[PDB]
């Protein structure tokens, strides 16, 4: 069984790339920054169980991997994109067009490169990574929240014509997961550290703790097991029971 | 009051332009036609309340409508794309880069047109028809529902931002709306006439009818109103009650 | 046409029967203090226009209703009861069995008891007056959240069934309506007096203000003029874009 | 680790404690039959990893379950009631009544009496398996679909308040698990085997095949593991892709 995670240095990437490896998955791993063979092989020798690889493109990837690996039966789209706050009146119209690209277009293009060989086999897992701010209580975070959404129900929809092929669709839609070094989206400084951001969390979360890379790996692997393909075309929402608000005042 | 409609010869758009000016809005009209002084005329002249205009694109558009009558207080998205399903595996990338820019951009690029207007004077209404595909029960329609929740999920977010401004953000996600002539997207032809179309409705739907234009026309009239800003933030799901499934054999 | 509304004295009441009035409806009003002749008398004289009832359950009011007006066109079922904040091991049993009661046998036992004639005569509206506490951000709030989220489903299922029959089904589930006198359930004090929660409003509501019993009637109305039916089966968030979250804090 | 899963021979009951005693925890299993010690001792016979107890109220089942095993750490209500479709006007107002009571009041009444013992060593999961009916496409299923969702959305309010607490609480929403024996709501018998059974599957889920018992016992297994905490609050539609609607004819 190969896997291949996306953007594996942020987000979503390390748990779920390490929790696949562990499971017994041969884990293909992209990102950015293995485009400079440095960073590839700095990258290959901490982690000598999972298998980065150069290619950027989705096209390109797949191919690679399966050139090398096998057949892709677990894609995990794991997409990233900056988020800055900014109001409608402010971003320019290009500027939705690289949202939706980074986070829209990517998983569409991922799922688009993978699905014939899938189906083929009649054997595969997809599962997007996206986030809880779709259809969430933010303001000011627009072209986020609607790309997310729309990675979101591009997994519900792709769910519903690829079951007849036993290729089930997931998403997960986290927030608050500690990315660690990473900036996307929650990096331990400065949510571990300040105490702003630390009352932040136990304020507006159930758990009133930020989720780990080891539940939201822990989660990537349950659904690409195959113990519980029947929950296809579900989208987790992995933000230990945010958002929650105070009762009324007095 | 100023209302723009986006393509208004299709989907949503005949009944919220007609619905909007029988309440007494100004309602200046946009159509890829309307790139035809010939086209044009021919709408003016058969709809001598609305207002069509040429301009094709969102700053020219808005500025367009400004001039002429000073301001835009409605703005309502009809957005349209073909609906054609393929495989996911069939499609070329560039193809969902199109419907997400007919379906998805399009109201961004309007809503960032009029957006800093409104907020100055603090008032305005924006109404983006998207659709019930969405999150719906279709399949091989993988490009149309993600797009169509992009948008829908795009007001909501919107709602929620211009709030503070005082101005309400909705979407109107359709199925099954009568729409005459034009084939978005339930064209009178065949679907009051054709047998097994007439079934099909019966079958799925809970009230067992197409929707009407002026039942969407009245929708938007009543977003736009202003009797029910606090509604702001709302997906309405005008679909008849779809889906409706059989219970079991 | 003849419509009903009841318990008319609080939350979405009098915005309903009102604004339906002078729709031209014939609207028969309910409430409990409708016992006392006293208070049925003293509602009368000061609201000529609307017509309250002394009947007091579900059955015994619509042919009350049918008899004196003629047949039951729309029925508003605005349902009410006291939430107090309470942990799921405080509450007794038999609390969650009268909340359950107030919140969702009512407007069952109301809609079982007008639904034959409508569908007799194709033609009617039901609305139900939830509440947006179904699933939504609060704690302590279970046993109310989840009797709501009940009424809700119920009418969004009614809507499929009775479709057939040519009446349309809706949910209106509403957050910071101010009640004016009523307690329930936004009072005009301490909503619109006290400091407090005045900054609570502005805080978590997108449009900053509480929403008025006209805008809950003016919604109410529409979907009961037969202007909209298609929208059957809709449950319509009533909150003015509550709930609002900050973005992170620093 | 001990658990309770009521209702062990229906619905989700043995693919739960099956699948939950398989890792490791102490699966205390209650049924209604097991008023009868023949009922409840051919059960331990053949499920001698199991122990089936002959408590059949709330607080006397966790109380019992405390005594033997020292503590409850999960609970699964498995809550069952006959889905017998009549048009809203052919109820009692007491059938809706005895719904609410089978499907609704008694996972409260469960959760309730297991709380605040949870709550004393800030741990524990609980888990209710409740329907994708809620908010479905059905029709004559009104009473059914909507206690299903006030469960659902019990579940959802209770993890909100628990959370605080350090106790996950989840739902999950099934439709077409094959249930083996049980009428609720599967059987093999005639899903497997009748031939338009077999097509309303095909038709109308997306991958076109019943849910299987391990699937959900894996799924509340994998929520009880406490390897995912932070899903609290989840609603699982655990419904194979069902619903999915034909294109257009
Ligand atoms: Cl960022
Ligand atoms: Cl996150
Ligand atoms: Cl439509
Ligand atoms: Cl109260
Ligand atoms: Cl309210
Ligand atoms: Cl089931």
């Amino acid at each position: 069984s190969t896997a291949i995670v996306t953007n594996v240095k942020h987000f979503g990437g390390m748990g779920s790339a390490l929790r696949l490896s562990e499971a017994g998955h041969t884990v293909a791993c992209h990102d950015e920054s293995f485009k400079h063979q440095d960073e590839l092989e700095a990258f290959a020798e901490t982690y000598p169980q999972l298998i980065p690889m150069s290619e950027q493109e989705p096209v390109e990837l797949i191919e690679a991997v399966t050139s090398a690996l096998g057949h892709v039966d677990i894609l995990v789209s794991n997409d990233i994109a900056p988020v800055e706050w900014r109001p409608i009146d402010k971003y320019a119209v290009e500027d939705y067009r690289d949202m939706v690209e980074a986070l829209q277009i990517k998983p569409f293009a991922l799922a688009n490169a993978v699905a014939s060989q899938m189906k083929r086999r009649k054997s595969g897992h997809i599962i997007f990574i996206t986030s809880a701010a779709s259809f969430g209580p933010w303001k000011e975070l627009s072209t986020y929240a609607s790309a997310r959404a729309g990675a979101s129900a591009l997994a519900n929809a792709l769910s519903k014509e690829l079951g007849e092929h036993n290729i089930p669709v997931f998403a997960i839609a986290p927030n608050g997961v500690d990315s660690g070094d990473s900036p996307y989206y929650y990096p331990s400084e400065p949510w571990k550290t300040s105490p702003e951001h630390v009352a932040w969390v136990r304020k507006y979360t159930a758990l009133q703790r930020l989720g780990t890379q080891k539940e939201l790996g822990e989660l990537v692997t349950f659904l690409a097991s195959g113990s519980c393909d029947y929950l296809t075309g579900q989208v987790f929402w992995l933000a230990g029971g945010f958002p929650v608000v105070e009762r009324w005042p007095g």
